[PDB]
């Protein structure tokens, strides 16, 4: 057979740095 | 006789990479 | 006497590889 | 699959510095 569908989305990317004071 | 049928499709694709900060 | 008919068709192919990330 | 979202906004930045006399 041909392959499979595409996988998942991956998951979220991490929190932000901090803000400017 | 000829060959058979075209095996199944694979499995899906692994999990996608973690998105952006 | 001829040849006999043909055999039967082949069993299925193997399922297929993994899909994309 | 594809990279996941974007992650959250980072968290807020630092008190400001003291103001002046």
């Amino acid at each position: 057979g041909p392959p499979g569908p595409p996988g998942p989305p991956g998951p979220p990317g991490p929190p932000g740095p901090p803000g400017p004071p």
